[PDB]
């Protein structure tokens, strides 16, 4: 399909091959770097891979790219059944009318007002973990990352707080990173791993038919008393915002202490000045952002972006990782450094109406652990084995065993 395309289009010819479906390709090649200086865009064997700053916003937002899943489902040839009905229908395959629509019915909890008021507990919450943390070598996924965004989203969602380890596992379990597999033995655990939070999710959906209160899920259940939207569409939206609310603001929270286990001279600097909190948690997700691949998409039309022709059906996958380290936008980019004061944010959310619709809770659970993390502990140091998911697009620990200060 890109091999053949390729094979069409003479605006492809100089453009860079990266093949990022290889076992051993890194982000931070210096065949990645390489291709950012000769190309804006690059050819991969599934997408073409945008890797400069500006053409990842513009091509994020640009209405001829529409939002990819439907597009990726089709080619490779997922059945019909529960995993390409949830591929095919949930907010980031929708576009137009449907997506307003859905969208909006979970935009309130995610405004300026309702992030200040969420923001003590989330602080509270960061605050127990911190008092309950172990003395010596620990898994800090299992004791920290893991609870922190799955007690939030049961806040959010309006499950039982208890139910935060049941809640982060059933999100997990679903792997919708493998949802676009070949393999069927893969897609069966994929349809097991949603039916599985689904019962949880509907059971918890009827309660709020009856008894609703001041949770994202009640406010759905208010649109649905008015016929916004049916059954389907209501716990598919749920899942949708418990799915994506969980396992990367997991991953990215492991990906700033691995950060400072390389940086501890930068963790005091936090300590000396908690202030510098946000700047630090935006270079955490301009260095190492969780999903170094962001907005997906694909081409509705025949057009034209920056010399290269872009013909029906072909993906386009915004590079933020790359892009993160621009320097026709970022000042000594490949260096990990918190003091500096950049006058362009990471784009690690995405851009365009399928913009993150958690970026404001994201960055609130990630700038509350840094702040707190580095003013009551010394800086992190790996103590293992990191277990790195080997999974296309996605970066993340599932095991971050360190220690809080050498002694
Ligand atoms: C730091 C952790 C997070 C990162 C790096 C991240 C990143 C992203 C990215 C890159 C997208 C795609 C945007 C696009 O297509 O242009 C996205 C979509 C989305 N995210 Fe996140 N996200 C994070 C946390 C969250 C949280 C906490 C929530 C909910 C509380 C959330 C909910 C969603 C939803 C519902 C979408 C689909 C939006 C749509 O298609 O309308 N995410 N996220
Ligand atoms: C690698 O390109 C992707 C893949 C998956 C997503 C996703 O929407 C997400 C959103 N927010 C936080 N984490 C994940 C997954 C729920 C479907 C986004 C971009
Ligand atoms: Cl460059
Ligand atoms: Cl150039
Ligand atoms: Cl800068």
């Amino acid at each position: 399909n890109m091999s053949t395309t390729a094979h069409t289009e003479p605006s492809w010819a100089d453009l860079p091959f990266l093949d990022f479906t290889d076992p051993n390709f890194s982000w931070d090649s210096p065949e990645v770097a390489e291709a950012r200086e000769k190309s804006w865009i690059a050819r991969t064997p599934l997408a073409l891979l945008v890797l400069r700053y500006a053409e990842a916003d513009q091509l994020a937002r640009d209405k001829r790219l529409i939002s990819g899943f439907r597009g990726l489902v089709d080619m490779v040839g997922t059945p019909e059944g529960p995993v390409r009905d949830f591929m095919v229908d949930f907010l980031q395959s929708l576009d137009g009318a449907d997506h307003r629509r859905l969208r909006g019915l979970a935009t309130h909890p995610f405004t300026p007002r309702r992030i200040t008021a969420v923001q003590p507990f989330v602080r509270s919450t960061v605050e127990q973990l911190i008092d309950k943390l172990p003395q010596g070598d620990f898994d800090f996924v299992q004791h920290f990352p893991h609870p922190l965004p799955a007690l939030v989203m049961c806040q959010l969602l309006g499950f039982p707080l208890e139910d935060y380890d049941t809640v982060g596992r059933l999100s997990i379990e679903t792997n919708l990173g493998l949802a676009l597999s070949n393999d069927q033995d893969i897609l069966v655990k994929v349809e097991q791993g949603l039916g599985r939070m689904f019962d949880y999710l509907v059971a918890a959906i009827e309660k709020r038919k009856v008894e609703p209160g001041d949770d994202l899920t009640s406010d759905i259940v208010r649109a649905f008393h008015d016929g916004v939207l049916d059954d389907y569409e209501l716990r598919t939206l749920v899942a949708t915002v418990l799915v994506a609310g969980y396992e990367t603001t997991n991953h990215q929270l492991a990906l700033a202490m691995y950060d400072f286990a390389q940086h501890p001279d930068q963790w005091m600097k936090i300590k000396e000045n908690p202030e510098l909190a946000p700047q630090a948690v935006e270079e955490v997700l301009r260095w190492s952002p969780t999903l170094p691949v962001t907005a997906t998409r694909v081409a509705a039309e025949d057009f034209e972006v920056n010399g290269v022709r872009i013909p029906t059906g072909t993906p386009v996958f915004m590079c933020a990782h790359v892009a993160h380290r621009d320097p026709r936008v970022f000042a000594d980019a490949d260096r990990f450094d918190i003091t500096v004061k950049r006058e362009a944010p990471s784009i690690a959310f995405g851009g365009g109406p399928h913009f993150c619709l958690g970026t404001a809770l994201a960055r609130l659970e990630l700038t509350e652990a840094v702040a707190a993390l580095a003013t009551r502990l010394d800086p992190p140091q790996i103590a293992g084995e990191i277990t790195w998911r080997h999974e296309l697009g996605v970066a993340g620990p599932d095991a971050l065993p360190l220690r809080f200060g050498a002694a």
